[PDB]
């Protein structure tokens, strides 16, 4: 959809008590759907983290204006890719248990704790 290709990110990271990198800390491939709408927003590599997935997804929420109000409660969508991975047309933003959950089962890893295989495929420019 969209494209920027200029935003190298090193110390910013973002992490919570709650579902922190500790348990996160796993490589991913580009394939599923998850990974490609981060690959639109501004995330031009070969092979990101577990951890850098979430800092992608939350920088478009902040700049596209999709959490506006003075009771922080729901967030609403605006017709675009971001109720296609979850399915969902309104969910919280503060609660981390419900949102990692999603994540775990639409996407592809390098190393599994059980025997098992996907594929392989890269893209970058
Ligand atoms: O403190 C908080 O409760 C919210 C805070 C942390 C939140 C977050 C961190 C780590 C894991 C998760 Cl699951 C969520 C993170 C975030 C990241 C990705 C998504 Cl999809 C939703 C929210 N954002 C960025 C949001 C757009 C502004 C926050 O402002």
């Amino acid at each position: 959809m969209c494209n920027t290709n200029m935003s190298v990110p090193t110390d910013g990271a973002v992490t919570t008590s709650q579902i922190p990198a500790s348990e996160q800390e796993t490589l991913v491939r580009p394939k599923p759907l998850l990974l490609k709408l981060l690959k639109s927003v501004g995330a031009q590599k070969d092979t990101y983290t577990m951890k850098e997935v979430l800092f992608y997804l939350g920088q478009y929420i902040m700049t596209k204006r999709l959490y506006d109000e003075k009771q922080q409660h729901i967030v609403y969508c605006s017709n675009d890719l971001l109720g296609d991975l979850f399915g969902v047309p309104s969910f919280s933003v503060k609660e981390h248990r419900k949102i990692y959950t999603m994540i775990y089962r639409n996407l592809v890893v390098v190393n599994q704790q059980e025997s098992s295989d996907s594929g392989t495929s890269v893209s970058e420019n």
